């Protein structure tokens, strides 16, 4: 359940975890979704904070004072639906379900996101199959 | 950095603890912060979905149709602002910083809340000093 941690204070190693997961449930559930991601014909409710904490690029988009309000963003008409579908299930799971017919569309998704260590995975998984 | 997960899913170690650790570094900047919570002559500026997440009590204020837009929720004016600031760390770090002159504050805070392990972690502390 818990632990000390190195600076003598109480942990709850399940906390972090369990956080995301309740998250995920108000994703789910539609529940306090604030921005819509709109990727050609596809649209994805999520939270801006969860975004955020997940990719270089919407954190750099929601610090911005004009783009910080909206609540629709368009991405670039080249990225891939279910490339961004399998990211968005990733930011709130902590689970990538990489597959040989999706590893591309993922990957150039995930350099747009900037989500390097995805980038990187993505990579050496590649490599691994050439 | 990465491993097999039970459901053959690739998974990121760190990814929960990560995305907690940048929701709490928006809390810190102000950044995204939808509501206040106030409790007795303190102010605490919090994300709603953090609170939901880790709250039974902010989960049943924020589903209700009528709460869930309010920018202000004020707490039970019995409620030991220190109390509630060790909680609200607590649910963006996964530290609770207990100790013998906080800990009854604490324990009564977390009951109000419903954040049900930290009250039982609390009294197990509590009868090992009896
Ligand atoms: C460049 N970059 C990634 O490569 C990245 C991010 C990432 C998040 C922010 N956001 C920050 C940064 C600092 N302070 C904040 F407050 C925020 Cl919200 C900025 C750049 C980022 N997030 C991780 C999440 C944590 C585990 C990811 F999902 F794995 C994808 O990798
Ligand atoms: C009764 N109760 C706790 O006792 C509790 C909560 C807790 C959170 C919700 N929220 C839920 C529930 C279901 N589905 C959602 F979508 C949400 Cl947001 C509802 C009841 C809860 N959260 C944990 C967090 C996860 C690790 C806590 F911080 F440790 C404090 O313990
Ligand atoms: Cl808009
Ligand atoms: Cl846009
Ligand atoms: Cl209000
Ligand atoms: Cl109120």
């Amino acid at each position: 359940l818990y632990f000390q941690g190195a600076d003598s204070c109480i942990q709850f190693t399940r906390h972090a975890s369990d956080v995301l997961l309740n998250l995920n449930r108000l994703r789910s559930r539609d529940i306090l979704t604030d921005v819509v991601i709109v990727v050609s014909r596809e649209q994805f409710r999520a939270h801006k904070t969860v975004l955020m904490a997940c990719s270089g690029l919407f954190y750099s988009i929601f610090t911005d004072q004009l783009k910080c309000n909206l609540s629709v963003i368009n991405l670039d008409p080249e990225i891939n639906p279910e490339g961004f579908c399998i990211l968005l299930d990733f930011m709130y799971t902590s689970r990538l379900n990489l597959r040989e017919g999706n590893i591309m569309a993922v990957m150039a998704t995930a350099m747009y996101l900037q989500m390097e260590h995805v980038v990187d995975t993505c990579r050496k998984f590649i490599k691994a199959s050439e």
